[PDB]
């Protein structure tokens, strides 16, 4: 396990381990303050992510915050196969690092029997890698989300940048921090944006009606959807530690129920991917974890405006 970046998401994770490595100033702060919540039900039905911190896999909010906040603009490069392994050299030599979008299948960046799951399925996801070398016949890759490094065969790495995915057609996509003209922000306006923003869209509101969705599963012999939560809600995890680390860096003033809402959600992921993998049928006992946590976190963004 590499000491990469985690951000909240592969984007994020992404985007700030380029940003650690380059000296580029904000991105790191504006991932690390992110408070964010989603839920789509739609998706939930098409076994795609549909809850954690962000719709993706680019994630349009934290988007928004980077032009809003540090008026940075994470440009998409689409490529051909002719020209997209000559634009990576010409990155390569000028910056040392690539942001690639490739498709997950190809890519061995979670050990999945460190968890006893032996059958590991492999699925056709985008996911944000960090190019670092292009040689004759391999390439070497950072995954920063999953602090995993591998060498990949050039014929794997093409094939991994042309693919379709459940989500759509990866065409050799890549990503460039850019800004003409940044801005600084202090972390605690980005907190009380934050804060302000999920209490003003009710993000607590989709936590609810996760819970409420999970219970409707107690028929359902289809169990794909506790896997796909648990992997979601990492992101909720690690925006409630990203947070923790604030604190202790900034020396913040916090509620004080913070580390125990980071314990709630890791409790949530254990009973998800038990109910997945142990054939129990204890969704109500799930959707009550859930329906709880939602009323603790807006309880909790209230306090946290209070004393920032």
């Amino acid at each position: 396990l590499l000491d990469t970046f985690q951000g909240y998401n592969c984007y994020s994770s992404a985007l700030g381990e380029y940003a650690k490595q380059k000296n580029i100033d904000q991105v790191e702060n504006i991932i690390l303050s992110q408070w964010s919540f989603f839920f789509d039900e739609e998706q939930f039905y098409k076994n795609q992510w549909y809850t954690g911190a962000a719709d993706g896999p680019v994630d349009v909010v934290l988007n928004e915050d980077l032009r809003n906040f540090a008026n940075i603009e994470v440009l998409e490069h689409i490529s051909s196969e002719s020209q997209a392994i000559d634009e990576g050299r010409k990155v390569l030599e000028k910056h040392g690092l690539q942001i690639v979008l490739m498709d997950f299948y190809y890519m061995n960046s979670f050990n999945w029997k460190s968890l006893s799951r032996f059958n590991v399925t492999r699925e056709h996801d985008p996911h944000f890698a960090v190019l670092t070398q292009i040689n004759e016949n391999s390439v070497h890759i950072i995954d920063p989300y999953y602090h995993h490094e591998e060498n990949m065969s050039m014929e794997d790495f093409i094939k991994s940048r042309n693919s379709m995915t459940k989500q759509g057609k990866i065409s050799f996509n890549s990503y460039e921090i850019f800004s003409n003209g940044t801005k600084k922000s202090n972390i605690k306006e980005l907190l009380y944006y934050r804060f302000n923003r999920y209490l003003q869209e009710k993000m607590f509101g989709k936590i609810t009606q996760f819970g409420q969705v999970v219970k409707k599963q107690l028929d359902n012999k289809d169990r794909k959807w506790a896997f796909t939560g648990y992997n979601c809600l990492n992101s909720v995890v690690y925006q409630h530690q990203n947070l923790i680390n604030l604190q202790k860096k900034f020396s913040l003033e916090m509620p004080p129920n913070l580390q125990e809402l980071l314990d709630n959600w890791a409790l949530i992921r254990k009973k998800l991917f038990e109910y997945y993998s142990r054939g129990s049928y204890n969704t109500e006992e799930i959707s009550n974890l859930i329906c709880k946590v939602a009323s603790s976190e807006e309880q909790f963004a209230q306090e946290v405006l209070k004393v920032l």
